[PDB]
């Protein structure tokens, strides 16, 4: 409906990467999803996420949660709420949010737009 920003965790984006919360269950949407390169073992997918404020790149799917993706259900401009996820850090001190359980609210073509003018966050 109208105000589509109102449908996102606005700051949720900030709040996993700031204050490190892990019981907030944000909706976000999905602006891209690209595989990574992992040879051999199964495909990766990180994701481009928004909170209607900012996008984070650092999103990767739990490989259970593959089949969403190669299905089709959870893809650029979906609308989904995350039930469950974890922080990793890297040796580098880059950070990843491994989504562990989701929910697609709206399907990619409900939706059919970026939501709002989120910018990126930053670290
Ligand atoms: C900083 C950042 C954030 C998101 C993705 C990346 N990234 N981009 C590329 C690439 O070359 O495209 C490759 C990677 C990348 C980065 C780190 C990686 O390893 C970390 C890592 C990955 C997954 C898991 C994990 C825990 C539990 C599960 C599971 O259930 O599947 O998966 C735990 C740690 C794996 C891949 C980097």
């Amino acid at each position: 409906g109208s105000h589509m920003v109102g449908q996102l965790s606005r700051g949720a984006i900030a709040a996993i990467m700031q204050k490190g919360d892990t019981n907030i269950k944000p909706i976000l949407q999905v602006i891209n999803i690209r595989p990574i390169t992992t040879g051999n073992s199964p495909p990766r997918y990180r994701l481009l996420m928004s909170d209607g404020l900012n996008t984070l790149s650092s999103f990767m799917l739990a490989t259970q949660l593959n089949p969403l993706v190669e299905e089709e259900q959870l893809s650029s401009n979906c609308v989904c709420q995350i039930h469950r996820f974890i922080v990793n850090t890297l040796k580098d001190g880059r950070r990843v949010v491994i989504l562990m359980e989701l929910e697609v609210l709206k399907s990619a073509e409900a939706v059919g737009v970026k939501i709002g003018n989120p910018v990126p966050y930053n670290e």
